């Protein structure tokens, strides 16, 4: 077991349901054949993760106000934190990839979005940190996943088009999830 | 432009210009960014009216999201689609042109304003849906995107320059939206 990663035992349901899933996956232009494409995607990256973990942290360790959502009260990295959460952020790689996004992916996507936020930051690995991940900076880092996914999904040899049809299933799915984390966030009514 | 107060909107915004530096470094937008989002501009320019039919076509093919525009009756408000679109296309040229300054800043608090509860409606005096909910204005990141990509394409730029023009797009688009997420977000959590 990878420690802290509890999907399908969040024991609270999302306050979002099928429909407004279905319904978001609209507004993101995500069809069945982005489901056959982000699978892909999946079998492409999985051996590949060590690597893209490396260039994702490697981004948010570059900028002094980013590796400050893990640093401890001090203001020094605390990297007990940094590990934990990349195992499970390596889990998530493959998740987008190979779940299906029925209830279950729902809550931990609820999940998610509260551990980002105040309601559950630091909670999972028992760490003293930084209390809010400001909203800003979800939404800012759609950009550099879709930007740190997309040389690894040439690395296969997928034709040009099946790269371009991999990695635009990869941007839709990531805002889908941004979308859902911004629950905690958003103004009672207002999501 | 009717309702247009680009330079003129006499509330300053709650992020300043060391925000936006922040943020900018947090979607990879830098100055060769700058240089390709102005030629999307020249690309996209004369391209507005099948821009803005393929936007709108968009939101029109989804009763949940043309429910955005719709008055009471549940059926579009053409005049407020009318109003709106040709804000829309000014800011198609804005987001090239511009420079992101302080009066940028000032301009993006005010489009958030006006997507959320607390001035949706008000510039064109419509009667429509109170609030655009918030998950929309993220989702939506996406196919602006996707409505761009096939025209930046279509002024004979190689695929190592569409790249540069389309990425330089999603990184600005993302960018706004994340400002726009203000007066959306519980107070102190932004
Ligand atoms: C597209 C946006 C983002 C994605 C896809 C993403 C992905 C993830 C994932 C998959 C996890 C682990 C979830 C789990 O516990 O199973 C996580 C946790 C975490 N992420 Fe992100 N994240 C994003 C935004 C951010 C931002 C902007 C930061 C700021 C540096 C950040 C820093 C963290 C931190 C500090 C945790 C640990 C939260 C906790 O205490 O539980 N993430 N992220
Ligand atoms: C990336 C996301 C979006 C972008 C780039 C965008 C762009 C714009 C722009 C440029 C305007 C005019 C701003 C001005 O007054 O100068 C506007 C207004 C408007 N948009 Fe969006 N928009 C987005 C999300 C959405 C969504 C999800 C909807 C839902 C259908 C929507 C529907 C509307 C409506 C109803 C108005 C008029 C609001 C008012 O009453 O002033 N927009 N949008
Ligand atoms: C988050 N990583
Ligand atoms: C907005 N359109």
């Amino acid at each position: 077991k990878i420690p802290g990663y509890t999907y399908g035992e969040t024991e609270n349901r999302a306050p979002f349901n099928l429909e407004d899933l279905k319904l978001l996956k609209e507004a993101v232009m995500f069809t069945a054949e982005d489901e056959e494409y982000i699978q892909k995607a999946g079998e492409v990256l999985e051996d590949q993760v060590e690597e893209i973990l490396d260039t994702w942290y490697g981004f948010v360790g570059s900028h002094p106000h980013l590796l400050y959502y893990f640093t401890s009260p001090d203001g020094t990295p605390n990297e007990k934190y940094l590990a934990a959460v990349r195992k499970r952020f390596s889990r998530w790689i493959l998740d987008t990839s190979n779940r299906s996004y029925d209830q279950a992916w729902l809550d931990y996507q609820y999940e998610i979005g509260l551990r980002h936020h105040r309601t559950k930051k630091n909670q999972t690995d028992n760490v003293e940190s930084v209390p809010n991940i400001g909203y800003r900076y979800l939404v800012a880092f759609i950009y550099p996943i879709t930007a740190t996914m997309k040389p690894f999904l040439a690395r296969k040899g997928h034709t040009p088009e099946e790269v371009e049809k991999m990695y635009q299933a990869w941007f839709k799915a990531t805002t889908l999830q941004v979308a859902l984390w911004s629950y905690p966030y958003v103004k009672y009514g207002d999501f």
